[PDB]
């Protein structure tokens, strides 16, 4: 895969979410746990984002300088989480969250 | 982010999931449904992959040609899933899961 890659990135374990946005748009709050009848387990993530949005001072690595123009942005995916809307009512909701940093190409 | 981008890849919702790799490296079963006291939830999974390895003959789209030697590759990331193992006891562990496409460099 893009160990050395195109674009630089980073992978870290987030523990303290407490909000997010929805795939319906929605802002919504992030539960600290989950379960329930047997000991609970803490709701956390693996995210993964770019370093910065250009590796090289023109744009991703490996590029044709003339014949493009280019940027890594960090993209983000769906993933299910326990979560609870005014803090009302608790469920499962598709929220939006980083998962890779990928290189845009453009022309002109 | 990267719509056309220098990698095609294509997002899916997958709904048959049935068996997984750890982030230990264990081969588990991934449940069906999730939750209890309640009506019960359907556990599926957002994944995005490559297309294919190559949506240019060469590698990657906007690439040096000459100073580099390129390919696009899937690359996974870690969601929690309700697992079991054997099918004995049921819980949440990390797995491993397609989540973009990623264009791999090198050079010669």
């Amino acid at each position: 895969r893009g160990e050395y890659s195109v674009c630089d990135s980073e992978s870290l374990w987030v523990t303290d979410k407490s909000s997010a946005i929805d795939i319906r748009g929605h802002q919504v709050t992030v539960l600290g746990e989950i379960k329930t009848g047997n000991s609970p387990v803490k709701q956390y993530f693996y995210e993964t984002r770019c370093k910065e949005a250009r590796p090289v001072k023109n744009g991703c690595r490996g590029i044709d300088d003339k014949h493009w123009n280019s940027q890594c942005k960090t993209s983000q995916t769906y993933v299910r989480a326990l979560t609870s809307e005014n803090n009302k009512l608790v469920g499962w909701r598709w929220i939006r969250i980083d998962t890779s940093c990928v290189c845009a190409l453009s022309r002109k």
